[PDB]
This record gives C-alpha cells, sequence and structure tokens, in this order.
C-alpha cells in the first residue's frame, strides 16, 4: 500500500542555483507498507528542474503497486513504474527509494551491505560557501571551516576569481567547483581550470553548457583537474555518450529515478573507465541517506542536502570528521 | 575459513569441443565457513581453457580470507582476490561463488531475489544434439526433444547442413547454433546464417574467429538473426569493444571470475543496448545454480552442465518444462 503527501521543505537560508534563488523546495513524501513494514521514499522538486507538487502527485496516482505481490521483484516493479510516463524522474525516484527501504527492512540489512560495499570507505561531503559580500564570505567560510574536509563553490558568475581568492585567504581546504554550464568560452574555461588548480581546487563540474559537448571534450583532454558531467546527463542511457568528453559523471537520485538505476550508472561509468560522484537536491534525510548507501563507491560527494533544511523528518546518515557516516539501520538507513 | 580440494568430474559420455574430445573434467570444490554457515564454490577447468588442478590449487593457497572479518564486503574481498594474479579466472570464480552462497545464506535469501529478479522469467535451457552418424543423431534428437524447448547444435564442421537437416527431420523445435569460430569467410558465414534462419534456427553464436572482429561486424550488421559473442570476450573489460559488432554477449562464470562480475557484465551489455546469454562448462550443480541466479535477465541460456556429469554433488536448479527452475534455497540455491 503506497501513500503520499506534499511536504514543502523550508530552507535555512537563501539557496542559489545559477540564476535561481529560493528559500523553500516543493517535495513529496512517500510511504509503502507491506505486512507491517514501512519503506520511506521522497521526491524533491527544485523548481527549475520541471517537476511540481502537482506533477509528482499526479504521477504517483497512476502507480498501482497493489497488483504486485512481491516487493523483492524490483526489476519488474520499477520497469512498470518507469513505463507510466516518459520522464517524472523525481516522482519515480520516490517510489524506488521507498521500495528499497522496504526491501532492505524485509532483508534486515542496509543497501551498502547488500551491494557489498565497505561503509568505512564513505567519502567526505562538500559543504557550500555561498556568494555574498567578501566579509560575509570569509565569515561563513570560517564558521564551517572546521567541520568539513572539502568545500564547494559555485562559479560561472561574475566574481569567480574574487570569490576563490576570498575563501582561500581564510582556509587551506581543498575546493570543488561547479560552474553549472556557466562558461560559454572554451579557452576561458581551460584557462580558469588551470588557475583554479593553482588555487587548490581539486575537481571541476560541468564547466560549459551541455550543448557544447565538443568544447567540453577539448577542455577535459587538456585539464589538470578531473571534469565531471552533471547537467550533461540524467539517466543510465545518457552515460555512454559522455565517455571521452568527461572524466566522470555526477549521479543524483531525483534525476535518475532512484537507487536501482543509480547503482547501474555507477557500474556502467566504472566499467567504461569513468569516475563517479554523487550529488543531491535540498532533501530530507530520507533521500540523502538513500544516496549515501552507494557513496563508498564514489570519488566525490555533495550530500549535505538535509543540513540545508529546517524541517527534516528523519535521522539518518550523519557527518563525522567531515565524512558521510552510514549507520547500521536496514533499508536506506533512517529512523522517522 | 576457506578449504578446497580436487574433485574430477566424470562425464556421462565422450564430450567434444571442436576436434577435442574428453571424458573427464578437472574441477576444484571450495567451501568458506563463517560462524557455522558454509558457502559452496566451484572451479571447473576444461583443459583447453588454460587452467588445471595444479594452477587452481596453487592460486587458492594464495588467498587469505581470514584477514577479512566481514563476508559482506564482497567489493573489497573480490578486488583483493583478483589482484593476486593476472588470470586464474576459474579459481577466482570458485571463491566468488562460495562467498555469494555464504552471504546469501547469512541474509536468508537467494541471489535472484537479492538482485531483484522474477524467478518466473528464467529461460529455457538448450541441450545439445551431438555430432555423429545420421542414425545416432536422429535417435539422440528423438530421445531428448520431448524435455527441451530449444536445442543446441555445434556447427563449424564439415557436415553442418546435413546435421541440421537430419535433426529437422525429426523435430520442429527452434535451434540455437554455436559455430565456434568455424566460419572464416564472412560471405560464407552470412549465407549460412540465412540458410539456418529458413531452417528454424533462432540465434547464432561466435560465427567467426575472434581475430576477425571486422568481418563479424560486417555479418552481424546484415544478419536476420541475433549474433552472440563467446570466444570474443572473457571479462567485464572486454564487453564495450564489442558494441556494434555483436548483437549480444555470452557470460560464463569460469571465464569472468564469478557472479559479481557476471552481474556487472549483464548491466554493461544491457546499458549498451546489447543482449545477453549465459553458458557453462561441464560443472556440478554448484556453479550451474550460481549462474542460474541471474538467468531471469538473459535471452538465451545453455545451463545443462550438471546433466552431463555422473557425479554431481548438489541438488540445485532443475529443468522443468524445458525451463531452468530456481528453488527458494538461500545463496546460490543448492543443497549438498
Ligand atoms: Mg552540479
Ligand atoms: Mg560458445
Amino acid at each position: 500500500k503506497m501513500t503520499f503527501f506534499p511536504y514543502e521543505l523550508k530552507l535555512r537560508h537563501v539557496f542559489t542555483v545559477a540564476t535561481y534563488s529560493r528559500t523553500t523546495t516543493p517535495d513529496v513524501q512517500v510511504e509503502i507498507e507491506y505486512e507491517g513494514v514501512t519503506g520511506y521514499g521522497e521526491a524533491s522538486m527544485p523548481p527549475y528542474l520541471g517537476e511540481t507538487v502537482e506533477s509528482v502527485m499526479n504521477f504517483l496516482k497512476k502507480v498501482n503497486l497493489e497488483q504486485f505481490s512481491d516487493p523483492f521483484q524490483l526489476e519488474d516493479i520499477l520497469s512498470y513504474v518507469d513505463s507510466l510516463s516518459p520522464k517524472d524522474t523525481a516522482a519515480k525516484a520516490a517510489v524506488d527509494i521507498a521500495l528499497h527501504d522496504l526491501v532492505g527492512k524485509l532483508l534486515g540489512a542496509p543497501w551498502y551491505k547488500i551491494w557489498g560495499l565497505n561503509k568505512e570507505k564513505t567519502p567526505s561531503t562538500t559543504f557550500t560557501i555561498g556568494i555574498d559580500t567578501p566579509d560575509v564570505v570569509r565569515a561563513k567560510t570560517k564558521e564551517c571551516a572546521g567541520l568539513f574536509n572539502i568545500l564547494k563553490v559555485k562559479l560561472g558568475r561574475d566574481n569567480d576569481k574574487e570569490m576563490i581568492e576570498t575563501i582561500r585567504s581564510v582556509t587551506d581546504l581543498p575546493i570543488a567547483v561547479d560552474a553549472n554550464q556557466g562558461w560559454k568560452d572554451r579557452q576561458y574555461a581551460l584557462d580558469m581550470i588551470h588557475w583554479l588548480k593553482e588555487k587548490g581546487i581539486v575537481m571541476i563540474e560541468q564547466p560549459m553548457p551541455k550543448e557544447q559537448l565538443d568544447d567540453i571534450a577539448w577542455v577535459t583532454q587538456q585539464s589538470p583537474l578531473p571534469v565531471f558531467a552533471d547537467e550533461s546527463l540524467q539517466r543510465l542511457g545518457d552515460v555512454a555518450a559522455l565517455k571521452g568528453a568527461f572524466t566522470g559523471i555526477n549521479i543524483k537520485l531525483m534525476k535518475c529515478t532512484g537507487m536501482r538505476e543509480a547503482w547501474k550508472m555507477v557500474t556502467l561509468a566504472h566499467a567504461l573507465g569513468m569516475r563517479v560522484m554523487v550529488g543531491c537536491m535540498t532533501e530530507t534525510s530520507c533521500a540523502i541517506s538513500a544516496a549515501s548507501q552507494f557513496s563508498p563507491a564514489v570519488d566525490f560527494a555533495d550530500l549535505d542536502g538535509n543540513l540545508l533544511i529546517s524541517n527534516d523528518r528523519f535521522k539518518g546518515v550523519e557527518v563525522v570528521n567531515g565524512k558521510i557516516t552510514l549507520n547500521d539501520l536496514p533499508g536506506i538507513g533512517v529512523m522517522k
């Protein structure tokens, strides 16, 4: 039995993505009950990604899980779920996450264990230093520069260099940058990458628009830093085409339809010699913990979504010594 | 605690591969015990594949699993096992199979369930009609045709057409052919595929030598039947290079190091738009059942290895209505 309801996330501070800022995030919480056991799922919908409370609720209303007598047949169930519409990946991810939580609970094990991973190999998660006045930047950098091992900075703006210089003036932590399709000029992108490398940046994400794949490959082939694809891909079927253009791929549950496809993407990327990183949207600990289950296999992780909201409903993965830390709870590892 | 010992397989009848006939098959049985639970593994060594009792025993003697306190860390354990030598894939597969059996038993579930597959989607397994005099061929065909839904014929000989005609004169069952790199001329191979198609053959396996991948792609691109690669690949790292040249790939545990890599190969092939089939060597029900755990994901299956030996040590997957049939036993699904 699947039930679901809207649960708007309240952000602690203004959150900015490219040219979009917000203080809330539409979200739908999902639950799947089977023989007294309940699996928790979630759909998070950053406005610019094209899904809404209406689209997600409408999609979930099309899903009939009652006709399935065995929660363990995830291949069949999720194939059916995917067939209900061409996209709606966040809505589909919510069903996938709840099903994995349910199945893990039925098996009495966390997915990192079912997948055969070593939880001690979880990565450090980045935490973002937001754009603001040089004084506010140095302040916030200092405030969190003590809990994390790596910092994230979103570039592609107008004061990128000043921002990096400001941050680097009060901390020596490595920095991961996400240009989010911000650099349209190929030479600028490469020149900036070399400058960032000199400033201690250790990874760059989506330097240019996804439409300029040839330019991206040109940059990556000469880049001293690993270049990860984000906006350039969404699902499993988008991975292969990026080989040779990117060093690795970024996987997000809300973009790929959940844990099952996410794990297939990790397998595919690796089998193809590409690296993998995992990201997130502003989410409750439900989706964050779910994604964390395969973090022992990634090179980089931006899994701080729940720290950005003031109304988390679950206690799941925690950040210890700046490291994503999985508990021993079965399923996706959360307690309501 | 891992223990192992030689267990030569006794074949029910002379078994031939190309021009090589034999009546026995070197094999090593493996057992991994953990807190009172035992996982069963197996390595099968057809002589022409490069491994021997000596090589397998010597490899296994190098494996130290006692240093690992958690059998669930398959990623780490099998990475370590693979690092011990360049090849020895059958010896490595034995460790992998025993570990999966153990983990499945500890979880209380069979791997087809852990992987999220529907056991009702298991395929029909082929059974081979051996090359012999027309009288023997007709007799042997009539004797087994009633138990199987599809028959296998090993072509690439000097009497291929007569063989197919002889068999087709007593049965209307679909036939899967394995040319075993027997056809050196792409034109001859293509014409043969067209001829076989009219004769009710539904699939072609390794039509030409692996050294002639260019000619193979030429034939496959204009073939009316799916063409599967066998000798053209061994492990996960060999799959991608076959895209566009083959319709699908054939996976065998003794060639790919076991279940974990096999499952990754299924993911990779499918993600790349390729089909998958699974095969086997003459083996006990241990290795046959292990491979059967992912059979619900394959298009074709040649999983009759245990039926060819007279000294099977386990009761596992069975053939019912010509279909591979998985039981509900945990791990790889066998009873000693
Ligand atoms: Mg990004
Ligand atoms: Mg073959």
